[PDB]
DNA sequence: GGGCGGCCGCCC
DNA sequence: GGGCGGCCGCCC
């Protein structure tokens, strides 16, 4: 279940899922914002690598949420775009 | 259904009157040719646009292919392309030095 | 290095 | 014909 509004995202990547903290991704893209359910923390060009999305270079369209692509999320200001 | 339209329009021209979705412009062929960054394309108030920015204000970013969205007489630029018409535009401005 | 626009094959 | 995901290179 995805609530755009929360605090805390459920997103996915290539099917390896995880959850986005909304506070630590508008610290920028260096900081790990992405939490896997072993607990391992990835940054968001770290977790478009592990979903298997190395090649298409950007985490803003290989990361989803409720199967939205993230960049859709800031369009519609549901999500912080990091400057 | 995949052909053109009924009216007259000569593919060999300089400028060719285009559409997408009900939004009509001219393109310039020889901007087109200097790269797909040049807008190219300009509209009766006299605005002008690229081929992707001219597919958006058409009413089509969901297609993200401006060679099938816009058209010309009807045909798809694709089209006009693979028949010699249109010529297909760099995508950058100048030659690229040998690496 | 990273953002992001362009290309176009594959799906519906 | 509308749609969009995978890939990559231009440039700030």
């Amino acid at each position: 279940t995805v609530d755009f509004k929360a605090p805390l995202l459920p997103v996915t990547c290539g099917g390896v899922k995880g959850i986005m903290h909304k506070k630590k991704l508008q610290q920028g893209i260096l900081v790990k914002c992405i939490q896997t359910e072993d607990g391992k923390w990835f940054t968001p060009t770290e977790f478009e690598i592990k979903g298997g999305h190395a090649r298409s270079k950007n985490w803003r369209l290989s990361v989803r949420c409720g199967g939205w692509p993230l960049r859709w999320m800031m369009e519609n200001g549901f999500l912080p775009d990091p400057p």
